[PDB]
């Protein structure tokens, strides 16, 4: 009966363009029952996902990834993700569209909300025009927007109660509860996409780049790191070499087309370069890193860490200090140079891939699909020599 339990099937009777999208979005794969990397991290962090009164394994607490990951379940105060279509669907159409005002992460205490508990939430449905149809009713597909039921073939759809919303839907605070920021219990960020974007300098609102007008209407898909067109689409990479004496002086040329670093979000996407020389007959002369960049080349991991009081690297649950941050900045045009030998050199070639996982969690963690863990191959550039 309430809103924010209507499946998003229902939706779909008459907004299946944005249904089909929609669905195949990490959006609606957002929980720990439909992500596997998710999952594992939930089932570690707090258990299972089929289990009613789980709690965080460290803190005790309702488990914070629902706020966010299951919208509609922490919602309910439930923790039971199988139980009910509102809940497997994950940020689902009514998740978002019951948001209403957006108050922020930090409140006036310093106490952080994520997710949902950053928003005051309707039990009408949010829209960035609505139906402003009050002129036309003082002169004076079914519509169930309109303050009643309508018959949809044959089946009753039931009242939609819908309100004019522009600064929500329309801005980022659509987006900012969810993607704005996370820190770890020493309030060390591991997801800070907002203080980038602050950084940044940019006004440009999510929805521009992430759900463009396609087809005369904003695509639902919202791909990232899961699509690679995406991916490709997100940096200008290029190659330039000159000659240098008896080395090839090369100049690898990154640009990252975004308002936040990239790779955003998740602590542990990274990215790293790989550099090769070749012969004419294709055998490798020269890389720029055996092996992994992370330990062979190191200005060629692009990565954020998290550290202890000394400085070293540590688990992201107990660091108490961010760690060195490579990811390439908003906006940001990064240049690295090498000096390769030239001697029988006829090819220079590099390749950007991204990650993720970090590789220590791609080791660790095998029974992953391979599918996602592998390295994805977002640039490549080639110069004859
Ligand atoms: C038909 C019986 C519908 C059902 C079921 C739902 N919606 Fe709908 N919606 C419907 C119409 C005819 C329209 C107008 C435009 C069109 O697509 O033909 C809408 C419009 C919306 C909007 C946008 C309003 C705007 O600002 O322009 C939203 C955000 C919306 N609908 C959401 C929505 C959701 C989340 C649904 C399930 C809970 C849903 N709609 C069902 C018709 C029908
Ligand atoms: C948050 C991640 C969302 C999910 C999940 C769904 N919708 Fe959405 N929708 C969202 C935003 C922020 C906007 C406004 C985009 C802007 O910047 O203007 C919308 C818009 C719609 C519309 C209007 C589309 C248009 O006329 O171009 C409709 C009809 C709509 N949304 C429906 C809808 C349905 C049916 C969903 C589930 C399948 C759904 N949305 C998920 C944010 C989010
Ligand atoms: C165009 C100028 C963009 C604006 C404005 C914002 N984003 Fe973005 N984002 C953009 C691209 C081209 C990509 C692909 C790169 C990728 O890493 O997937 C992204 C990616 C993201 C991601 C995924 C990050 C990851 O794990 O790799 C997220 C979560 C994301 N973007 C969020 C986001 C939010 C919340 C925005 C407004 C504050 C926002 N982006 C703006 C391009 C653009
Ligand atoms: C919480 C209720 C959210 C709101 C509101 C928005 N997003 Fe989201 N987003 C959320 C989660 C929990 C996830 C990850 C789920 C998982 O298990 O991996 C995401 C993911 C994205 C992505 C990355 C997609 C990918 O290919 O991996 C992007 C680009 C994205 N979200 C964008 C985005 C925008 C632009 C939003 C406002 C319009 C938005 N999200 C709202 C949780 C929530
Ligand atoms: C909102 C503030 C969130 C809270 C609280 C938690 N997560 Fe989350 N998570 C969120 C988003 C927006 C994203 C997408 C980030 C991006 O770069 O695109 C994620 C992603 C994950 C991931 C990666 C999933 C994947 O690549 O498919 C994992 C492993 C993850 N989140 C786990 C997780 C757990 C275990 C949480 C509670 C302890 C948790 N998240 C909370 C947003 C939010």
């Amino acid at each position: 009966e309430p809103i924010h339990r209507v499946s998003s099937e229902l939706c779909a009777n008459c907004h299946e363009d944005i249904y089909r999208q929609w669905k195949g979005s990490m959006h609606a794969k957002s929980t720990a029952l439909s992500d596997p990397i998710h999952g594992l991290f939930y089932q570690q962090e707090v258990g299972d996902p089929t289990a009613e009164g789980m709690v965080h394994k460290k803190s005790g607490k309702f488990p914070l990834c629902l706020y966010c990951h299951a919208p509609n379940a922490a919602r309910d105060q439930t923790t039971k993700l199988d139980a009910h279509p509102a809940y497997t669907e994950g940020v689902n159409c009514v998740a978002c569209h019951t948001l209403k005002t957006y108050n922020g992460i930090q409140d006036a205490e310093g106490k952080l909300r994520y997710g949902i508990k950053a928003y005051d939430l309707s039990d009408r449905l949010q829209a960035p025009i609505g139906f402003p149809r009050e002129l036309e009713r003082l002169k004076a597909k079914p519509n169930p927007h309109l303050g009643e039921p309508v018959e949809l073939d044959g089946k009753t759809i039931p009242a939609l109660t819908m309100e004019a919303n522009p600064r929500q839907l329309r801005t980022s605070d659509a987006c900012m509860g969810c993607h704005d920021q996370r820190d770890n219990p020493q309030g060390v960020p591991l997801c800070q996409t907002g203080k980038e974007f602050i950084a940044g300098g940019s006004q440009v609102a999510c929805q521009t780049c992430h759900m463009p007008v396609a087809g005369g209407f904003a695509d639902h898909s919202m791909g990232g790191g899961h699509h690679e067109a995406m991916l490709k689409r997100s940096i200008v990479f290029d190659l330039t070499t000159k000659a240098d004496k008896e080395k090839i002086a090369a100049q690898v040329w990154i640009r990252n087309l975004q308002p936040h670093a990239m790779p955003t979000g998740a602590p542990f996407r990274n990215l790293y370069l790989k550099l090769t020389a070749y012969d004419a007959s294709g055998e490798v002369l020269w890389q720029n890193a055996a092996d992994h960049p992370s330990k062979d080349d190191p200005r060629a991991y692009f990565a954020y860490g998290l550290a202890d009081d000394q400085g070293n690297p540590a688990p992201p649950p107990t660091a108490t200090k961010p760690g060195d941050d490579t990811r390439l900045q908003p906006h940001e045009t990064r240049e690295l140079n090498y000096e390769i030998p030239a001697k029988g050199v006829a090819l220079v070639r590099g390749e950007l891939y991204y990650n993720l996982l970090w590789p220590s969690l791609v080791e660790k963690f095998t029974q992953l699909p391979a599918e996602l863990t592998a390295p994805v191959l977002i640039a490549v550039s080639e110069k004859p020599i």
